[PDB]
């Protein structure tokens, strides 16, 4: 298309010094770069020795995430290097550091802004986006960004941040990603008063006007790229979250990592754990600290599961209870019970806990989940009574980050004598006991499912994802362990291997999804595995050199 | 030209979020910048807000000439914000300490670069450069970068944080500055064993070829963009500095800062010292410790200050002594003598000096000055011997960076007390002596000169700059001192006001040129001043939106 | 800058199938071109063969001027390998016709256009030119097109058309030429009622709002270009013409060739003819047929030529007389005499003629030179009274086109016994008489002096131009005049030799322009022939191949 310094200011072309010399002189090149041909080999490692002279979490998201609006193969080859160690960086937990002091440590703009005073004009806007075949959208209100709570468009980081793991884990083309920000106001009073904030100086806009540019957002982007494209919400209020995704559901291709990522890879923890402990599911017991859209999530999925292996919809949800702030979820109860609480809102026993540790005791499940985001609340006795009740105790302690678990690997293992099966949101070290024998815990990263679900959805052409492709998604990541891995302790597979995951599930996801008639992308291969290994988008540079020969 | 991402991956167009919403509309921007309509001043703001986050140098360079990059308005405003701090940061001493690991911070490019290898197809390279009028070039073979020696291509960062001073200062358009780095190979041993080394992995060729490239590389420049193409040589070692010097400065437009733009900055402390002190010029003895670059060049330029008041050639020679490393120059002493050397090595006394203190005593200096290198050589008992053989001592340390340079401020003042005239190289703060009276002594910066003097030889179409114009160029910075400030001991004005010193300087220059019939740029302009302030580049945003308005139907 | 299809959409760049196999392929053009190599003569032989399979003159303008927004290149090759017979195409006479119907063969604008609707926003439509660095400009208002009158904005043709002759002739730049046309109305009511004008439907403005829009016009002009941009003023109103001359003379380096080149090429050949009449000045007795802008323009730089050589001004006007529609310019006649005719409406003689014939057997003139414009006004017996007078006659016959001519070759050598002197503006073919004897009539056509002096005008950076100038291209013009031409009756040199001839105009044009400092241009150049030379455009195909090589 262009040549000259228009190549070396355009990310995707822009291969740096590893522009051969050929290259260079036919287009023109020639004298702007050092007279030195590197390979993505020396210009990885010099980013890596970089990385090295830099304490600095904040220090290290500037610089990297500086590379992708400079080289963008150079970027994703980067991640792709060590993605266990960059994941850190790139998103959680240093992106929620980064959208912070979003204001103040932007530099160049990365996606597409949505305000509610461009009402009525977001067609105009997303034709403003360069490339013409978005596929994987996503979009955040910035009402609820990690535990931050509302950052306005300080949240578009987060996006961002997502959409580079889509690439690095997946496969899925950079140029087809799209990035979006809904501005509409912010309630954070310190925003506000910052006149760095990027946003519009305006509280929550919560009218029907926000609802409208919702309902136009959506159709906007189906207009110009298509009603099968991927539109993943992210970090919305938690009522916003469920609503959007009901209405939306079946209309739109539409799922949301917050809930329905988040249940898969809860449950695909628990299928690693049932590897262990062989009892026929009539048996588990599961109670939930915390009744959250976390919670809510993992619960529906878990009953979905359940019910796929011979239970009812009311004897599963029978086995689900949830303690939150207030207390246990009982009918009858002063404090307040919402619409997805009251399946799991159960008829109240005898002694109705007015602790944790009391309700373990008295429901005497096999199972806790941890998600309240309220520090260590699985005390140590409650370890303990899981492990007098429990042979092998599963528990789940998932609230991010590490000083909102509610629980260590540490306060764990050693508190059950190494019997317990545990999983963590936040990564916790090896754990070493006293007869020298060693548990490496797995950590329940939403990074196993989301990407190899997006890119099955996008090559199947599936206009909508019903809940239980994240169920086969689940039965898919739990299908990865080998015996060592779990004789080891994880529920997990490797981060270390979390492309060769990625790809596998969006294989297996593939399959499901041709298999009940929700691909739309015909001919259909016959062979799924090819299908998708041969679409994912390598780092690799291409040449550029146009093809010079005689002629005979 | 262009609309849409294309005018934010430009750093000529890309106003960022100061884009105001007219523009974003009609330019296509509207969405892809944060509904946020910002100013320069709000840019600038977020800018020195972060530099403070920073402490380490070498991080503020990467940020700040990051911004080059993506917005020149901004950076350039940026650098004019707060210049006499920056100024460090964006040139010396930092960009030392940046050009030894360049290689290992390169994240674009931003100069041009002539290897060796691309001999016989330097136009090729000269054409590739995206700006079509070209008016200052600064090229560097990197041999000698400051006191750093052979860094190589890693030297490019000094015409690079050159340019933006003439920019920053002098207002010379950026788009019309560019960078060059000859890169013949480098001597310097861990560089060629660094996998991050930018250049040609091979010794410095120091053979015809040499001599041969730079030969094709100012022929392709000047045939490209004019004859009067201004080309600065920096940072080339002495032996090529002053060859090169004499082998084209009568045939391009062509100087060498190192050389004639420390001279110009010497005399004018030295003239503003004059100023203080009504010493009779044939009652003055000029000692040099060190016989070098910095010296010869201060030495050749004084010698045609003195001519020029009276003096002849051999008289005011007689006047300047230099004091090297093998000892003090004299005719027919055992250490070599450059020919550059020989006017100023004269018969030897009858005791010849064996340290510098000595030659302080025997040849009874009324001023020395320090261009060695080498560290704090005028010692305490120098520094006395100066205050008691003259009322009014002057001393200069130019001596770059602080821990090379003579001796301090403190030193300099109390041991002369009050009584003593100095200036540096290296900045040093006030000096407030016991009894009560405050020093601010001058900092003896290149930079007074070498922009108002580009700005001047490029407006005026000037083809050859002749030694002349650097000695204009002296008086023109010692006459825009205040009494005041001559009273308060400094012999440079205050770099805060670099930009009013710059252009007085371009003026004074621009009447030099035309006076002298050095000038091809007709029709004369009447009042200079009003010439010069007019062609100076701005940093204010320019609108970018079309014009729209109504026909009568 | 470019590659790809906008290399082949660009006129400049253009080179059509002369692309090399090499250029094709380093440029990404192997594929769009067909499979053949072709050179700019192949090109132009391929141009020829279109041209004779053509009769209409109107479809040879249409097709020629194609070439021009294909390939530039080729389109200026085209008219210097044959320039004699396609100035009459791009030229006169076929851009009258070309301009009647301009709004018919419109395809593609070729210029810039100014209406006064855009008064006070003349420099945002200057400034959307995208050549940056103009240096000849023509301009008309189109109110006085070639015979034709008022044409409005169908004038455009004529600058057109005359900045193809600057490149051709003289070597200007193309791309430093700028057409402009001023829009602001017109009288035509044929064009008004036509729905394909392209103008404004509005008869002229003739108030302040034209002054000022020409003010503001030379401004903007200059605000971007410079001051000594040449701007020559094209085909205006007699009136107009005059006193913009006279009010932006010493201000803005412009010129009027209608006044001044047509009386630079009247005067070039009276001095042709004193190489074989060497009468003292002081004898030479003129009569014009005519008191037009011609006849005025060519007076004064015949006076200004008689003050050079010995004359006083009121005694060389007193040798000029001027016969117009009403009769003699006398003093005290009924009929009006205006400002610039006062000089030359002399004393009345004793018998006041009411024939032109009956001025020439009056007054005795040596000299009649009709510009009248108005068919065969030079009768057959007024051709005989000029040779029982004179020995040698100088007859010129200027206005055109040729049925406008006052007299024919024919028509003068014959009735004069092929003893006179004859020079026309439009084409005469040789002349044959009964003796055997040939006669070859030159051309007054004002394409020998504009190109050159406007060549040497730019090159000098010269800022005003002074009568004197175009007096000095006159005596250049004659200067190559060889003994034969002379003999076989021409006062022209031939147009086949133009390109030549003007640049050795241009020569000694700058030559004067520095020995009488009206030169800006220093370092003053030594050979001023080696100078304009080294500085003239070629239309030879520069390579456009990439330099690649070997890294020894
Ligand atoms: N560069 C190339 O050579 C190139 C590029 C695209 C398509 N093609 C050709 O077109 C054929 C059909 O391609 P298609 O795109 O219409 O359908 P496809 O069968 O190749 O892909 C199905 C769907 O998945 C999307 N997709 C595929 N890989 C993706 C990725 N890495 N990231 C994001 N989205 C991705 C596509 O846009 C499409 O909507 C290909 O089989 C190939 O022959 C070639
Ligand atoms: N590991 C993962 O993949 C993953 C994914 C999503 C969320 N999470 C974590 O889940 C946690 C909850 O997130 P959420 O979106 O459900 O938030 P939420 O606000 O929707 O849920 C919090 C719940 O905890 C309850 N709670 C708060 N303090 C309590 C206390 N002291 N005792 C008992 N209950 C208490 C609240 O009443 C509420 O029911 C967070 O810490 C988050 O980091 C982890
Ligand atoms: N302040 C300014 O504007 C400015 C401008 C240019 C140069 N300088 C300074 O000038 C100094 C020298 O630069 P240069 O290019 O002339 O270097 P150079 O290598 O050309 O000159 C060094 C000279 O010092 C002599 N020398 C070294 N050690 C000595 C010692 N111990 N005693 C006596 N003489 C000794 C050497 O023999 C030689 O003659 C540097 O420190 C630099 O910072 C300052
Ligand atoms: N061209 C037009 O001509 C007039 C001026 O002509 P000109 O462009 O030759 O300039 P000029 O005649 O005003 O100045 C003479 C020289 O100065 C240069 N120059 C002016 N400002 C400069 C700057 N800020 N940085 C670097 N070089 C600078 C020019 O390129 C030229 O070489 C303006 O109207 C302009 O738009
Ligand atoms: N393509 C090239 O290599 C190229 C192009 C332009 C200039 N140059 C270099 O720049 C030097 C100075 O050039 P300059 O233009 O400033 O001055 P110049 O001395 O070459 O020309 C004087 C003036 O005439 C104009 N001019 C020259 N040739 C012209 C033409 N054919 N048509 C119209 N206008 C014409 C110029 O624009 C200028 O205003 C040249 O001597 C050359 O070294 C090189
Ligand atoms: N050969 C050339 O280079 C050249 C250049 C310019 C103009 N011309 C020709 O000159 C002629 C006049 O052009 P102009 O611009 O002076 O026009 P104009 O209207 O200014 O001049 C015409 C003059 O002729 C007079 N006239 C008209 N009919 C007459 C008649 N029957 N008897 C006597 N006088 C009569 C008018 O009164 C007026 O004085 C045109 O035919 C034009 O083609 C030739
Ligand atoms: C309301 O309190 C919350 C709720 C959810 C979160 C999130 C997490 O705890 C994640 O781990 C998380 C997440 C982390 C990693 C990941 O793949 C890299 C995907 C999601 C989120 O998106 C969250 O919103 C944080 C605080
Ligand atoms: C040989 O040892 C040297 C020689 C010269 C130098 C230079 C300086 O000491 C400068 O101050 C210097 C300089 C510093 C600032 C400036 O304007 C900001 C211009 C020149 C140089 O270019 C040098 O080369 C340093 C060490
Ligand atoms: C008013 O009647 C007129 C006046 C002038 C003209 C012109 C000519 O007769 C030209 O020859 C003429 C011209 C012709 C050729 C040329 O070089 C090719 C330059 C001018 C004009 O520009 C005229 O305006 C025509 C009719
Ligand atoms: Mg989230
Ligand atoms: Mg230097
Ligand atoms: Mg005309």
């Amino acid at each position: 298309k262009e040549k000259g310094k228009p190549l070396m200011l355009n990310p995707r072309t822009n291969k740096g010094m590893a522009f051969t010399l050929q290259e260079r002189q036919m287009l023109g090149l020639q004298g702007l770069l050092p007279p030195k041909i590197e390979t993505q080999d020396i210009q990885a490692l010099r980013f890596h020795r970089n990385l090295k002279k830099m304490t600095s979490p904040l220090e290290k998201y500037i610089y990297i995430m500086g590379i992708q609006e400079r080289n963008e193969k150079l970027f994703y080859r980067i991640l792709q290097d060590d993605i266990e160690s960059l994941m850190p960086i790139v998103y959680t937990p240093t992106v929620g550091l980064a959208c912070s002091q979003y204001g103040h440590i932007f530099r160049r703009p990365k996606g597409l802004f949505i305000s509610i005073s461009d009402r009525g004009h977001v067609r105009s806007i997303v034709d403003n986006w360069p490339e013409n075949h978005v596929k994987a959208v996503v979009v955040t209100d910035g009402e609820r960004i990690l535990g931050l709570g509302d950052l306005g468009v300080y949240g578009m980081g987060i996006p961002v941040g997502k959409l580079c793991l889509y690439t690095a884990c997946a496969g899925i083309r950079p140029d087809r990603c799209l990035p979006v920000c809904i501005d509409v106001g912010t309630d954070n009073i310190a925003l506000l008063k910052d006149p760095f904030y990027m946003g519009l100086y305006q509280k929550r806009d919560r009218t029907q006007q926000y609802d409208d540019l919702i309902d136009e957002f959506m159709k906007a982007i189906t207009d110009r790229y298509g009603r099968n494209t991927l539109i993943q919400f992210e970090d919305f209020g938690n009522h916003n979250a469920f609503r959007f995704l009901r209405k939306y559901r079946e209309k739109y291709c539409t799922f949301n990592d917050d809930i329905q990522g988040t249940a898969a890879v809860a449950l695909a923890g628990l299928l690693a754990a049932q590897k262990v402990i062989s009892k026929p599911i009539s048996e588990h017991k599961i109670l939930f600290l915390g009744a959250g859209e976390a919670a809510l999530g993992i619960a529906n999925l878990i009953v979905m599961s359940m019910v796929e292996n011979g239970l009812s919809e009311q004897e599963a949800q029978k086995k689900i209870w949830m303690f939150d702030k207030y207390g246990l979820l009982v009918k009858g109860r002063k404090a307040k019970i919402d619409s997805y609480q009251e399946p799991f809102t159960h008829s109240a026993p005898e002694s109705i806990p007015d602790t944790f540790e009391d309700a373990v005791n008295i429901l005497k499940p096999s199972t806790i989940i941890g998600v309240a985001g309220a520090g260590r609340l699985f005390t140590p006795d409650v370890i303990r009574a899981m492990a007098s009740i429990n042979e092998r105790p599963v528990i789940f302690a998932l609230s991010n980050p590490t000083a909102q678990a509610e629980c260590t690997a540490e306060e764990a293992y050693t508190l059950t004598e190494g019997r317990c099966l545990f999983a963590s949101g936040s990564p916790f070290g090896p754990v070493k006991l006293t007869d020298g024998r060693v548990f490496t815990p797995g950590q329940g990263n939403n990074v196993y499912i989301f990407p190899g679900v997006a890119l099955a959805v996008i090559l199947c052409n599936t206009r909508h994802i019903s809940d239980s492709v994240f169920l086969e998604a689940a039965k898919a990541l739990t299908s990865q362990l080998t015996d060592e891995e779990l004789a080891q302790g994880r529920l997990y597979p490797p981060l270390a291997n979390i492309q060769e995951v990625s790809i596998n599930i969006a294989i297996k996801v593939t399959e499901y999804l041709y298999a009940n008639k929700m691909a739309f992308r015909y001919p259909e291969p016959e062979d799924k595995a090819k299908y998708v290994k041969e679409r994912t988008w390598r780092s690799e540079y291409d040449s550029l050199l146009p093809d010079v020969y005689e002629w005979p």
